[PDB]
């Protein structure tokens, strides 16, 4: 037995595990219990404290994945298994993980948070992609990674009362980054550097700990990697959310026909019922047919969000705040095979435009019909209307600048502007082993195996151009962490990449070529979302 | 050393294994190769006879599942996992199973032959409610079941070309027969006494063979269990063939964007494509909204089937055979959960009377809205024409009626008027441990259970009562395989049943209780789905 592997923390003692790199080992303490298990009785409340326990905990495996819906529209496939849970689904979840170089920091080493994404619906931080050995033993870092409860368990809220207050998915990620202040100095970390960096439901989740003062204290830096708070998808009115936990209710047979109307026997009945019960009918209580729209998000509650993330961004202030967002090339076109008419990852999906009319009423719901028109307008090409190429195209940038980059590009020009120091990026590059179809491009979640330095990996077909861009970006997502400047401290020789501004707005591209100073993430179509379509609304 | 296990047939020679009964041993040939696996070039086309082997083969063990999608609508349910494939899934599937008693029968005994079930799209030989253990332990009977080839592996069709011809995977049950007529005999069976018994689309496979002359020479006795070839589900046209089976090929890229759209080249683009890509587009092809309507299901090509089951049926000649048929009390519950709106199994489903309209236009598709207005009149109780228990049980009767019962009455009728000695029954009793909802009654399959003596499994957690009435049904079907007359030869004191006249109309019910003979198979409703709703059809 090693010295390194065994470590106390305030809850009693851990036994880690020495995982091996191509470059040197590294140890692991995978599994440390953060929370009570919320289970019986302490279904959809709010996370409590891991009772200090006996004897030493066995940190050397994953532990449980958090219920949740398992994708099933493409069985076998590598695109989208890749996401499924790789352990049993459990209620007992609330585990984290740490990484640390070996040997030991002597020194106080920047920490890296990550929260996963998914929807508010899946993910797991026990996904292979999610490896944080590679990123710890390049760089020299502490990567710490919780589970947070996610779907109806983690996210289901009844407004007003205490047995169903929801955002407790939010708290759980929460209570993990006060276990980091608390305990991450024993593996060498610093609690006073401490970079919180998620990717799509997980930068959500980044930005609305940056809205809510209790989790403010608790980090210093802040990465969204395509996903804003801001979205039109992460969050819920109070009224909706107690539509969709009634009807989720209703399909479960809660509460028994028919006594009971009241929020303490319709969420008693609810905590009876199976955990898969309750999963099974999660995407049956959406108002509408849609694609990029989720049944159980963080909710506008006036305790963790005192208003709506649109309102905390405008009126805050953020000095003294380093923020990295960015996105990929091709934000929209994962989504579009989950719904949207004529799509098929087995073809070229080259759509026509009586298609292309239906998928931009999935693409964009909820809006009125003019809206609607508004919106064929902008993103047509009125020298080829009919062209399927380009068609397929649009509806991709139409749910891709909806969901994602206008709504990073309005919160990234609101940061910047008062008072943090903004970097952004455009993630380019098409990995080689990657399972989806040419058509898709760069889409949606593939730049977080390069974060990783996953390629890095030799029992991968990564190719060498790309193992010298993972660890290009391991360095930028590093010196962001230590510096809160992506920047070398001390590199003449490569390209500098400047901040963010609202005036100027440049960006840098992150591809096999070196950097590229661009201007402007995509100014022309965000205005329309971000400045015309609300005002388009307002006068029905 | 037993040297029963040990067989040789035309091909080689088969090693068995004895399987243990709470009343005696018995022993098994699972997994006997009948054809040349159906793979690469093999692909859409007829099976060709298993060439003879060296050595001896082992057969021990289930072989693979065919290729087939699996329902993920409730995962982890008993209800419907007990139909997913239990094996690994293969196009190298094309293997019977053989059970025979232990000693081996010194006399020619009657042999069963299963057909599954499974909407043309699923099912499999290997199934524990399958099991053949317990019926020929009993009974003292020869059971031979096998695999063949469903969804667009065995049915898709292109009619007119050689390459897809359609009705393969009926061509794999024939080969099957073929092969009983040449092999049987070496495990103790009577080639001059089989009985084809099947369920669900095994029920309308053994019809189809019925109305097929070159299958007709291949068996004695039929037994059709919810089922009939006549029913709007068991057939589809050469055109709607056609375009299914084209519109598939586009959904998987064929042919290549510039390609001539030929059947040669379409076929030959589908056989290159990975089987699991033809599965996740399978129900992409339906033409409308449905529940009871599937893919790629049997094609009237004027080979297999000549004309239509309807017509084949009509100007038929039954004289001379037994027939078996039947259905359960609630056919149509169980369809409902699968598209109905309103319809779940974790509550009531306690419809309203908007809901109960749309689920008409689901159940009963393609029809006029004035054919739709009839049947909304003849199902709904006018006295109480808005209470959900009763809008419940009407669509379930709808479908029910629809899809099976009215099929089957029709079947049955024009069977025992025309030579055929008909037997009826109606199975009314509710196992103990199913794991459906009340209200479905006894849903579609689960009277299979007790045909093959499941509750006499130890493990089981079956009553003492059904025991016994297991012990009733299996000397119903053996007496059936043994004399074609259900009823006991012995003993003049158990109630009698009597066969099933266009006339009289007399069946029995299946129950815990004694027989009782009954008369009329839903006259009154199947007199709307058999006589007047064609007429009204055809003055649109
Ligand atoms: N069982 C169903 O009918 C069903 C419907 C919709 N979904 C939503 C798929 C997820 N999704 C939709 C739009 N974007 C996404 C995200 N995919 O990662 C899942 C299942
Ligand atoms: N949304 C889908 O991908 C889908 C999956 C399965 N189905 C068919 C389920 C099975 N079924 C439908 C109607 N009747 C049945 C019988 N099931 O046993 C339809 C659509």
């Amino acid at each position: 037995e090693d010295a390194e592997l065994l470590v106390t923390v305030r809850g009693g003692r851990l036994r880690g595990i020495r995982l091996k790199t191509p470059g040197g080992p590294v140890s692991a303490f995978l599994g440390i219990p953060f929370a009570e298990p919320p289970m019986g009785p302490r279904r959809f409340l709010p996370p409590e404290p891991k009772q200090p326990w006996s004897g030493v905990v066995d940190a050397t495996t994953f532990q449980s994945v958090c219920y949740q819906y398992v994708d099933t529209l493409y069985p076998g496939f590598e695109g989208t298994e890749m996401w499924n849970p790789n352990r049993e689904l459990s209620e007992d979840c609330l585990y984290l993980n740490v990484w640390t170089p070996y040997p030991r920091p002597t020194s106080p080493t920047p920490v890296l948070v990550w929260i996963y994404g998914g929807g508010f619906y899946s993910g797991a931080s026990s996904l292979d992609v999610y490896d944080g050995r590679f990123l710890v033993q390049a760089e020299r870092t502490v990567l710490v990674s919780m589970n947070y409860r996610v779907g109806a368990f983690g996210f289901l809220a009844l407004p007003g009362s205490r047995e169903a207050p929801g955002n407790v998915g939010l708290l759980d990620q929460r209570l993990a980054l006060q276990w980091v202040q608390e305990n991450v100095a024993a593996f060498g970390g610093d609690p006073t550097s401490v970079t919180l960096f998620g990717e799509s439901a997980g930068a959500a989740s980044v930005g609305m700990h940056l809205l809510s003062p209790p989790s403010r204290g608790l980090f210093h830096r802040a990465v969204l990697q395509s996903g804003a708070p801001n979205g039109p998808w992460a969050t819920v009115g109070m009224g909706e959310a107690r539509r969709r936990a009634t009807q989720l209710a209703h399909l479960v047979g809660c509460p028994p026909g028919g006594t009971g109307g009241n929020d303490t026997e319709l969420v008693a009945c609810l905590r009876t019922r199976p955990a898969q019960v309750l999963v099974n009918h999660e995407w049956h209580v959406l108002p509408q047919e849609s694609v990029f729209r989720f049944s159980f998000v963080p909710v506008v509650d006036g305790d963790f969000l005192s208003d709506t993330p649109e309102a905390l961004i405008n009126a805050g202030d953020f000095h003294g705040l380093q923020v990295l967002v960015g996105v990929v090339k091709d934000e929209g076109s994962y989504f579009l095979v989950y719904g949207a008419p004529g799509f098929s990852k087995d073809n070229e999906s080259l759509i026509s435009r009586a298609e292309f009319l239906a998928g931009v009423r999935v693409g964009v719901p909820q809006v009125s019909d003019l809206a609607a028109e508004a919106v064929v307008l902008h993103y047509t090409d009125w020298l080829h209307p009919e062209d399927p190429a380009r068609l397929r195209e649009a509806l991709s940038d139409v749910v891709g600048d909806h969901n994602v980059v206008c709504p990073v590009a309005q919160l990234a020009g609101r940061l910047a502007a008062q008072g943090a120091r903004v970097y952004a990026y455009v993630f380019e590059h098409r990995a080689s082993t990657l399972s989806w179809p040419l058509w898709m491009g760069v889409p949606h979640g593939y730049e977080i195996e390069f974060i990783f330095g996953i390629p890095l990996d030799p029992s991968r077909n990564y190719t060498a151009e790309e193992k010298i861009f993972a660890q290009r970006l391991m360095r930028y997502w590093a010196n962001f962490a230590r510096t809160g400047d992506p920047n070398e401290p001390r590199d003449p020789k490569a390209p500098q990449w400047p901040p963010y501004t609202a005036g100027a707005q440049q960006y840098v591209s992150l591809d096999l070529r070196p950097l590229e100073v661009r201007r402007g993430l995509r100014a022309q179509a965000c205005a329309f979302w971000n400045r015309f379509l609300p005002k388009l609304l307002s006068a029905t």
